[PDB]
């Protein structure tokens, strides 16, 4: 219990051994030599590999240790949370970037730092591949199996070939005939009970779409509802009356629950809606308007089911309503998603780049689209159907970022372009010794490319061309070509790990409290 | 093995102990170079500029440190309790004025010690500027937000791009979108209930009709005004006899059932006035005769309870007028200018030296003089609109200062200018050599600018005294000037860490009780 | 004091020391001396020779090393699981094979630890002399008993005298009397009820008529087939008409109604055939048409459920038809013979190296061609009888290696002639020395008749390769020769333990999380 205050170079030796030790967790299990670690429960061990599910583990018995490793570790499962791969970047040229530990005396040589790396991330951004065909995205889904089986490099591309970003889901079965391809137009969002007596079925929550009347106090609503019966009384039987609101619902269940389960008692529906997004007010409104929910509300408890604004029951279009745990729809036909989608979609321009404010915001808003394909993936046993059930879910993500974040050429291609336009570099040879130490450790961001493949070689600056750039690709000592890491990876985690590095040596001291 | 005594060298390094580790806390979060603090929560930690919080977790587990840290973290919360601002300035100098580890006797040196320190109080409210525009207010919006989010920052220099101070509003938001401004009419000053039979309304206490009487008393009326039975007989059905009075509240307040409960059915009022302030006949002026609510009633037992004049129905003025908790008129017609003007004329004269002492009826100018500005912010969560929330509390306090008080000029130019002024204060051996030591100590007032541009580069002290440092300089290496602290900081800051530097050196053991 | 990093040399040497204790813990019942050990129990201490029970109770405290105990006694229950004994083989030489501490790396030594042991595992597949008949067998349980109870040895003697093949039942007795051996006609494979309102009886599942329409379909009839408008027709109230699939068991499952509530009075059935294989044209074949119970149904979605051609009462033949929870068919005319002779001869041909995927017909082959053996045992008490039940269980799985796969030649045997290989294929200095190292490191699959056979002299390695091995021959001080362990324990254990010299090598660290 005897946390309190550390001084200081104890605060110095406590993230010195934490992105050590963090940094030999997650340096181990990069490249070929793919160096395990096993992850326990408090039950029997997992053995795995990936970064997410060790930078998730990475506890420490100490409280002052898991304080200090809860804020190298937290971009890192944030950056893959955005995508999937990106783990081990961040949390490795988090370490690396940790030689400006002794430049914590900073603000001559930070605004530099982030004038340079500005620009490497333009540098990089310059220079991205971006696969939609599947000529080279071939050699992804041919190299990142080995071509194992060429139906599951031909199968996923050829889902991909017609339909736009489909939902790639996957089953297994004791059959192994031709697998199931299945375009099928349901749109996933969330919606459950607050309370059993509101949903009209029990068994698997289905409404029963007929006469359907929505209203919308759809914001983050504080202002308690219990007010919602006295047109709930003027539409008893003449609509299934649904309320529907953000995921900000306050505690007015007891106000429900015993006011309108009780006496004015409809078939009501009053609970949530996805996450605080502009398709969360979309999905309601593409399915409102057109397909009979309503129109759209902002924040505000304003009309209540004292009176509302539109008694809209009977424009149910050609669709199929269906409470859940989560509430969806079965087959529009009317052009919803043109209403709203269509301009995020002529907003995809950006693709080009695929700027990060976008990367959450354009493919949050938009991808509620069309088709989901439900497939089932097959062996000749259940063990060898688990085994392509893993690949497959291997090569599905790779497709995924192939289509949808663009694609650079990876392994240390990436940022040995970035350490010649560095050596070439930003033109001002820094007068100042701060600086022209900054850049001369900012071209030792040929680092990652070293403690990658100098494991069998090799990593000198002026030996770019002969074995980094021979044969002009991602070039290790095999085939010198055909391997391709994801954008997002070596570019957001390159900027997040730039905010870890600038964190963590301007860190001085440790505190605790209670709030 | 528990507390204890401490005598005295067991206590003279027990608050050498937390005089070291509370200095070295929050003398890093100073300045550009704000070198960070990691500070637990019950979760993940929170890691923190503002050195507000990391003295509010100076949390150790020893109780008697624990103790003695709750004293030196007292006047960082009182500086949050006035301004909000300068909590980093009082904890870094009064350890510098902390070596007084020796001369804590009373004559010599605390006589000039309190003495030099009222000259230099007096030489810096003499020496600062008049900090009143915007841009320089968004010159210390640097500072006291830690440019966290100007946007609050653009609010607020839109507020006072409007009509001067108006009545800055307390409300959060659970919302997404909409930052909203409003401006209605209110002039909002104390009055409320006795007893909620007394007053018409029982929601917002809304007077019924318009204009409707109030009684021509103000101030405390020492009849015991229980007489009420005349007074009464001019108004028995008419309109309220709205009582005002000042903290004069014996047990008549319990004999209002005199006219309550016993014969009179009118709507009897008696509650008291506003706070304690110079407006014994001018909280019934502003309301009153000027724009007709009331007389101009000095405070006196003329016109008893026995008989009035008249307060006949439509006794007031022809604009908004409603009790509440706190009165509320619209359509103020002049008289709320005139006393603005007069607090104006008065912050043109005695805003220089900031005396509190019968000026500040200037701060309710502006909810006296102006009307309202009501608001809200962009909250999608409960931390961060908290967090924007405190943030928005802050930086309306900078405009206070920036418009009630001022801005002082640069941060050590304050003391090295201070620093000319001890030269100009008597430089004698006085009747002890103690108090020559003690002026050659308190030159030491330029500890603030040493440690400050020590963190930049820099922090020639005693060659700065002459010229370089002046004026609004405190020369970086950038431009040498034109960066300006806020100024009641500076001030208050500075009184309330001398009687720190005076506390916990004098002190002299800790014992444990409970009362 | 708690669970931790631990990293990296300090997980060298705590999974250097759990490759030690139960190396020689597994390595101590090896041989004719059979060393024993104690393995502490709930009650008295259980006394074993039984390294299936050395596997599972090598259960330390410190969660460190049983957590990595857990991924080394994995393979050698899955070896347990598969065979029964080999146990030992395995543990021993993922112990043997974990001389690769230092060379985890990937391109030469594990390409040469992955095509060099694909060559020796090609070799031991063409070293495999067919231990098939009762003579051979009666070498095998020589040493498959492990000299417990040679009653049980009588038993499976009896069993594999008897009859070629039958299904081999599974059912205890701890009651006295009755070592039951006895054989029915009955033939065994899945289908079930979707619902029970499918299958003709609900209580036991018998068939109600003989010769009844049965109609046959294999794959997925993808068809809806709620479609039953006129395929029911064929007969509406005829007889239960029971169609057969796979398991594409979708949706209309609840479109039984069709028939079920709906108009249809009969019986209708639809559920799987058996899993996953490419034998579903045979699968149905054998049922059907051949045999005189349905269609022989191509694999396909074709004959869709609006109308078949015709369906008649007379559909099925003249033997024993019921629909079970798994479906009898008793009387087999020729059909299963004809399969059984196919299967015979393909189990003629790959059985030399005998891939079991590509075979695997076999699997229904013997419950199809031979009926049935249903046993039961001597419990003498309910303890020694799940004791002698488990050991009943193990010997008979042996009697499957001996039936289905073949026995190999000695124990030591196939690795003094599968390192002759390492000089009869590649021996040379290959283009690295770390793979000349790989091979004279994978001549040290020499040690496993090594340390078995000199442990009561002499373990002889280099002069016992060429001449003095041969053949059945782990040359004691006895007969030379007539020893020999089985074949899938001597391969397939090889393999799983090389995919923990693999990884258990290739691990370095041992973190923390729940989930």
């Amino acid at each position: 219990t005897e946390i309190s205050f550390t001084n200081k170079n104890d605060t110095r030796e406590i993230v010195d051994e934490v992105v050590e030790n963090a940094f030999s967790s997650v340096c181990s299990t990069m490249g070929p030599n793919g160096n395990y670690v096993v992850i326990n429960q408090l039950n029997s061990p997992k053995v795995t590999k990936d970064g997410v599910s060790v930078a998730r583990a990475l506890d420490f018995n100490e409280a002052r240790r898991n304080m200090i490793a809860k804020i190298i570790t937290e971009p890192s499962i944030k950056t893959d949370a955005e995508v999937g791969d990106g783990t081990t970047t961040t949390v490795f040229i988090t370490y690396h970037l940790y030689q400006k530990f002794k430049d914590a005396m900073s603000f001559a040589n930070t605004r530099y730092l982030d004038t340079l790396i500005k620009q490497v991330l333009q540098y990089i951004g310059t220079l991205i591949q971006p696969g939609e065909i599947e000529s080279e995205m071939f050699r992804n889904m041919l190299l990142t199996s080995s071509n194992y089986e060429e139906e599951i490099v031909d199968k996923i591309l050829d889902i991909y070939r017609e339909h736009k970003n489909p939902n790639i889901h996957l089953e297994k079965s004791p059959m192994l005939p031709a697998d199931e391809v299945k375009m099928t137009k349901e749109i996933y969002f969330e919606g459950s009970f607050p309370i059993e007596t509101q949903v009209p079925a029990n068994g698997a929550y289905v409404v029963g779409p007929e006469k359907v009347g929505v209203v919308l106090i759809d914001g983050s609503i504080r202002a308690y509802p219990t007010q919602l019966i006295n047109a709930l009384l003027n539409r008893f039987i003449d609509n299934p009356v649904v309320l529907m609101a953000r995921n900000f619902e306050p505690e007015v269940i007891a106000a429900i629950n015993n006011e309108n389960q009780r006496l004015g008692t409809s078939r009501i529906f009053a609970y949530k809606v996805n996450a605080a997004g502009l398709l969360g007010a979309g999905t309601i409104d593409d399915l409102g308007r057109l397909l009979n929910i309503g129109p759209v509300f902002d924040v505000n408890s304003v009309d209540p089911a004292l009176v509302k604004y539109n008694d809209v029951t009977l424009w149910l279009g050609r669709k199929g309503i269906l409470l859940d745990k989560s509430i969806e729809e079965v087959e529009s036909r009317a052009d919803s998603i043109l209403e709203g989608l269509d301009n995020r979609y002529e907003a995809l321009g950006i693709i080009e780049r695929q700027t990060p404010i976008g990367r959450e915001l354009n493919r949050r808003i938009g991808r509620l689209r069309a088709n989901n394909v439900t497939i089932k993936v097959t062996g000749v046993t259940v063990s060898d159907a688990s085994e392509r059930w893993a690949r497959y879910e291997d090569v599905m993500k790779a497709a995924r970022t192939g289509q949808q974040f663009g694609v650079i050429p990876g392994i240390g291609y990436g940022y040995l372009m970035a350490s010649k336009w560095l050596e070439a570099n930003v033109p001002q040879q820094s007068d100042e010794k701060l600086e022209k130490c900054r850049i001369g450790l900012i071209e030792v961001l040929r680092a990652q490319y070293e403690h990658l493949t100098g494991h069998d070689g090799s990593a000198e600056n002026p030996i770019f061309i002969d074995l980094v750039t021979g044969q002009e690709s991602d070039t290790p000592m095999n085939v010198y070509d055909n391997a391709a890491a994801t954008m997002i990876a070596l570019e957001g985690a390159w900027q997040t790990a730039k905010t870890l590095g600038k964190i963590s040596n301007v860190m001085g001291r440790s505190n605790t409290n209670y709030a």
